[PDB]
């Protein structure tokens, strides 16, 4: 064993943004290899990846087919003591032999060549042997840079889903969520948990703390630190004309005001990236957004971000 | 076996492209290895080598024929075992005891000697008792750099197939592909799948995600994430004069150095793929040291100015 | 067994490149074991030595005469099986009985021993009976290392017959091939196949695809991925102005020099085998000749080869 | 039989290098085991030891004697096979019974205990009933590891004959062979096969490919070749000053470090054989040119290292 039993396609929650996966899963775990068999799925992290994928073997292993899951930075570890240890091929047989392949984290093959090569001949032998290979990533096929060519051509010769959460999915996933704990649906938490969560972890994560102390709770801990970065509704707004709604929106000098707002929050609040990029979710911009603003600290600008830095001191300290 | 029943001489599609392919391997299975024997077979990626070989050595057993399939590499994990399990022997009486040998993804003898040689031998008996031998590649014989001398002038000697899919070939394998489900007739579609496709593998991938999230949906999703990349029409057409379709540039440095350039950005402020960026050339290699030999050439009169793109991009992409 | 009745006597085609092999084997076939007995057949690969051994021993059968063919390493094998299982008797008593021995590649008897004493004996004995030895080789005996000198002193004894088709000797090959397929004769077809083909294989392989892909129809991709290493013309022979038909020869300073350069591009940039490189021009001259080029590598002289790779990208990219 | 009647003692050329061996024999067949019988002959190969037992055979079997010829590796061979079929019996009376014995490649009795006690019994026996017995090797019996200390003396105790040949004895001998063919005699061809040829498989060696491609055939493969072998000429001679002729004469330290390295780069340079880098020049065996190249980069573990880089970049630029 290394599936969890606590994973399960009932158990898992399905809407327009996860449907197809669902299904795909669900619809081929029938015909086990034999529908349509290189399954590649790929979604933002905490989007249930693993959850579809621990949840298909379980189907298999109470079916009574012979199962493997393993992360691919797991699979690569292994094959690397085996080699070791000089046992390599009792490490491809054992994956040779499989109803269902189940790899997970398929992002993590970069850089690895033969370890890499390995999986290569383990997918031909299962394929060719119409066994069940399903595969899942944080990124789609196209973006693996740093993986060998033929494995791509590879993986997008099967079926590529999309897991998107949009918003009536996570409309669904906490509503599911909320009634799956025995707490009850209102309006408030559920349009708090909306404007709050991108991944389900973040979902589940919070539906916890909202079950251990209450919700009046939350509001606090969770909005109070970004009420002091209201910064936005506080100053950038009010010095070059800016409409906050527009500038919590990438799109076209509207838009050097922002690249203002994150430097204020970083300096003078001391926020970290990730609480800065919650009022962008791509963390790399921020970064060269407050760079962008000193890389353009050398005509009639040194003293303009100083007189607010002393504003915000005022307001704020 | 290792034969899949799936791909068949009937299942695979015809046209100026692998056509010759088809008609060497079809004669070819009348007479086994009597009429013409040490066929070689290379195409780029996903070009149905893999079917081709399937298809034959299927339609052989099919008639009562001795065959066996193997990937050139699974060839070499099976002799290093019986190797160390000491039963070399009726490893090698298994291959030469056969009507049909079908050898997969050739290329994969680079580097190996031992695991060549053993080869060597099961082609030389297997081609004086006359019976029938196909191999298969991602590269013509004399590419095959880490092979034998003596295997290369082997392969360059039977007969050299290619498999090039070009514009007329692909067509039928998109027109027919689509009969295998019920989509074969609208030219949206079809359109589509024309500029979009390279190999076969691709023009399934995308048939089987249409019949399914439905065409309209991978026309939002495969023409939004690349509209980041119409960073094309958007920049790099307007600073130095280059027309668009001359930038899938079959050939002045003009449409060249706006050419090396316009990888630079999708590269580093739309941290895109080098896989998605190689799809504007309609290969990764190119975009490699052409997005090194920008900064190859940082250090002359050159650097300010991509500063001032970089930050037209993050604003008119950020 | 293993005589393909396909390789006869006028099967075969006649030059001054292989005429002397041809007659030597003619010639003693006739009074067999008696007139010459140790023939040393050797040429490089694809040279027709397989066919002459093939072809005698054909005829020699047809006369009734007991022939066996073999390939050293398939005696190799046949030994170590016929040892290891108890019946080495029957294996030289087998081999003791022939009329005519073909011995067929011998380089592959270096490293073996019992491997390879054994056949001393068959050698000896055949010969003390008169009883006709032909063995083949792609290099002369003297070259043979790992091999018993009193078995190269048994191989100098007899005939060595070089086999070396130079320029005059093709043509006729061509030519009685091309009459062979039921082509016809033409400037083109046979002028082509002088300037791109060596062995005998290369020659028949062309004329089998030229019987199937028109012949044009070729003389396109085949003069067109060569085009793209027309790689001397282009520029090398324009720098240190060199012209082009002698830098494909070996002798200082000015053309051994551009000539290394020449084929550093074709491998760099043109991304070219070895092989492919090599037809401006065997594989050990090109690896260490490229890498004598980054060998010298040790400094301002890397920003000039620099500028030419730029030159390359350029034009040709 | 095993007599290939080719082989007769008028056949035979006689120079004083093969003339001992040659005169005992026919000396001591016109009386069989009797005059001196344990004739041991023995030397390089490519000797005519063959010869000389082939034609005695023959002589004995023309006589009407009964003559047995056999080489020593065949002789363990059918020992075996009879051992087997239970058969030795019949097997040992057959090599008893010969008026004429004769064994030839001796080298081969060494490592066979059983496979050669039988036949020191086929000696003493043959031996004691004064029966002709002629032994043929590649070295002096004293030279024999692995051979049964009570055998070795036995072969002492009869005749040794070396065969040595020398200079002379290969002059008279490419002569006659010129002479056994229609072919005819001249300077720059007897005078070829000379520096060109030791062992007389040599000599016929060329002579047939002689009598095939003329001489304007061989100047070219058989001294092309060894002209680009002149490197002890071009560049190991232009460099610590040591002259041609001086490093093919076995000689200060000077020379013996001009070898190791004329030696090696005909190796990895021009991918010579260790057969072809001998017969250049200085010719025991193998064991000298490659143990010593070895000793080339046994001592290359510093200052040594880039001179030679230096010579490698060389021999690839005025050859390659
Ligand atoms: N659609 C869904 N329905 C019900 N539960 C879900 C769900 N998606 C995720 N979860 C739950 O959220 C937790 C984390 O999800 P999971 O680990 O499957 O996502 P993931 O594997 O994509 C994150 P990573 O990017 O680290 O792989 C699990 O305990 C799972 O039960
Ligand atoms: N002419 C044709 N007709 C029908 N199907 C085809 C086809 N050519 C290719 N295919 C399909 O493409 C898929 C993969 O192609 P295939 O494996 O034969 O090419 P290939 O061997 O070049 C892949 P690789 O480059 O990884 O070896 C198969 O599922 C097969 O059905
Ligand atoms: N002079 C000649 N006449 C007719 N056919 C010839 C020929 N020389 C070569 N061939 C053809 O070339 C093919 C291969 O020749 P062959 O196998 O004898 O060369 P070879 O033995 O040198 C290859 P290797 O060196 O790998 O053993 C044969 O099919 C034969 O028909
Ligand atoms: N003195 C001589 N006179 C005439 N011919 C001679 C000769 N010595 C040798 N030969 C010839 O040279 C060939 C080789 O000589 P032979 O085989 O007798 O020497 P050998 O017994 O030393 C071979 P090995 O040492 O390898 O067993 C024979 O075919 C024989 O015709
Ligand atoms: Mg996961
Ligand atoms: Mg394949
Ligand atoms: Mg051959
Ligand atoms: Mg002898």
């Amino acid at each position: 064993d290394f599936l969890n039993p606590k994973y399960t396609l009932e158990n898992f929650i399905v809407g327009e943004g996860n449907r197809l996966a669902y299904e795909v899963v669900k619809e081929a775990l029938e015909n086990l290899g034999s529908l349509y068999n290189p399954i590649f799925i790929y979604g933002s992290v905490g989007t249930g990846k693993t959850h579809l994928l621990q949840a298909a073997g379980n189907e298999a292993k109470k079916r009574g087919y012979r199962v493997i899951y393993s992360s691919a930075d797991d699979f690569a570890q292994a094959m690397v003591e085996h080699l070791k240890k000089g046992t390599i091929n009792e490490f491809r047989n054992m994956y040779k032999s499989v109803d269902l392949l189940l790899l997970d984290d398929v992002q993590f093959l970069s850089g690895k060549e033969r370890t890499q090569i390995e999986f290569f001949h383990i997918f031909n032998t299962l394929y060719l042997l119409e066994k069940q290979i399903i595969l899942a990533s944080d990124r789609h096929p196209q973006k693996l840079d740093g993986v060998s060519d033929r494995l791509v051509s590879r993986f997008e010769g099967g079926i590529l889903v999309e897991i998107e959460l949009d918003n009536k999915t996570r409309f669904k996933i906490i509503k599911e969520k909320l009634k799956e704990f025995n707490l009850e649906l209102r309006k408030e938490v559920i349009d708090y948990l909306l404007e709050n969560t991108k991944n389900v972890r973040e979902i589940e994560g919070k539906i916890k703390l909202i079950k251990l102390k209450g919700f009046e709770g939350l509001e606090r801990k969770e909005r109070k630190e970004r009420d002091k970065l209201m910064q936005i509704v506080e100053f950038v707004a009010n010095y070059y004309a800016v409409k906050v709604e527009d500038i919590l929106s990438d799109k076209r000098r509207t838009s050097e005001a922002r690249k203002i707002a994150m430097y204020l929050c970083r300096k003078v609040c001391s926020a970290s990236l990730i609480e800065i990029a919650r009022a962008f979710k791509d963390h790399t911009t921020v970064i060269h957004a407050i760079r962008s603003v000193e890389e353009e600290k050398k005509r009639k600008f040194k003293h303009l971000v100083g007189f607010l830095e002393k504003q915000a001191f005022d307001k704020i300290c």
